[PDB]
């Protein structure tokens, strides 16, 4: 299949974006996660704009534009 | 299939975002997630702007546009 | 199938998003989460604007346009 | 099939971005993580623009633009 | 199959972009991460733009553009 | 199949961007990671412009540029 | 402009199907013409079927088909 | 511009299928046309079908078909 | 411009198919045709089909098929 | 300009498809022209199928297409 | 410019396909022409099949076929 | 500019096909022409195909196919 990850501006322990695909006869275990975060200024921020999902985008024209000023 | 997996401005313990596909006779564990914010300022914030989720767009035409100021 | 996550502007312990798609003579076990906050100040905010989930978009012609200011 | 990973402005423990495929008879074990942040100015931060995800984009003509001023 | 990984302004103890495939009686371990940052200005950030992620692009004409100032 | 690995601007402790491959009979381990940063001005950062992952790209004309300034 | 001009299935004299486009200080003189028959069988006979003149179609799909026996 | 002229099973005495442009001081003469037919069979005749005319056709897909028998 | 001539099937005496362009200062005179036919038989015939006249044919996809038996 | 001249299966006494261009100062004279017939079986014939007169065509896909049987 | 004649399956007496192009102080004359058939049988006949006339034909993909049986 | 002259399968008395060009001070003249043609079987016959006349043919794919039986 098609598996896409995208991920901006941000803090994590751990763990994130992942794809498991045709496992047969398997096993395993994951750990505990912990996030501290004390007195911090401006974290994990993104601009402006916009996100698409999209699986077929066909004979666009003149479109998914973006103006910034 | 089609998976798609978009993340931004956020802050996690972890074990987040993931796909399992077409598993057979598996077994897993997972641990505990812990998560700890005092006294931060601005965090996972996000700007202006639009979502769009399609399967599929067809013959679009001077459409999906932003103009910011 | 089709499957999109989307998720801006936001914090949690975790165990989120996620996709388990055709599985046969599988287990698994999740563990406890906690979030705790505190005195913090602007926290998971999101700018204006629209979300859109669609599965078919079909001929759209100067649509799906956002002004801002 | 088609694994992306694409991530921007982050801070993370890790055991991040993996794509696991075909295994068999296989078995793995993954730790603990801890993310600790205290005091810090302008973290994890991520500019203007736009998201797309596609599996197929046919045709386009005088689109996916981008204007920054 | 396609495997991509891209990271760009991003900081983390370890553990992260890998993709393992087509094995077959494997076993294997893996550590525990520590993430510490205490007073640090302006960590992890990117510039302005976009990002695709396509399986097929096809026939595109004056398109993919960026102009920034 | 095909693996690209592109980092830029960051920084780790270790075990990063790896591929493994068609491997049968195989066992290893892993250490811990840790990553310590305290009082550092202006790091891991990248400048403007975007990310194209593409399986294939066909018959593009006077498509993917960037105009800077 | 555009000038098209179908004939089919006729008989004529002469002087037919003709465009005289931006003349400037131009004369000319055209003859008699004389059509005479006498006794033939079957002359000037057209087949089933339609006639469509159209300045612009736009985005026919499973349209103007014909369908004979 | 566009000057097409098409013409299919007939018969003429002459002066037909012309297209004078762009003419400046300029002058001419033409002659009589005869056409006499007497006793003929089977003449001038057309099979089934279909006649389009057009200055633009855009995004036709599965159009314009024709099945005879 | 664009000036095409076509002719299928056809008897005459003459004088057809032509196309003068931007003449200047020119005269010319032309003659008197005679068409003469006795007892023929089977003459200018053409068979099935379709005629398109078009200045432009964009982006068809699955059309414009014929199907004789 | 583009000049294009296609004729078949006809017979005619002459003085036909001609494309005079860019003349100045220019004069000239044209005969008579006579067709006579007499008796003929199965004269000027054409078989099955279509004309197109296009100025542009632009990215047919499985068009244009004739099936005889 | 483009001049292109194309004949076939045809008789005539004469002065037939011909271009005069960037002609200055020219003078000419042509004679008369004769075209006497009397009892002939089969003549001038075509095949099936298709005609094509175009400029520009661009990025044409899987069409333009024929198939005779 | 591009003359091409292509002519198959036909009988004429004569002064066909020609291409004067870039003619100054000239002056010329041309006779009569005769055609006589009395009893013949079988004569001036093309057999199946198609014809096309295009000044520019870019990117063809699997194209301009003749299948014949």
């Amino acid at each position: 299949g098609f598996f896409s990850f995208i991920g901006e501006a941000f803090q994590g322990a751990g763990d994130m974006w992942r794809a498991y695909t045709d496992m047969k006869e398997a096993g395993w275990k994951d750990g505990d996660k912990y996030f501290h975060a004390r007195g911090n200024y401006d974290a994990a921020q993104r601009g402006p704009g916009g996100v698409w999902a999209a699986e077929k985008i066909s004979d666009a024209r003149e479109s998914f534009q973006e103006f910034f000023g």
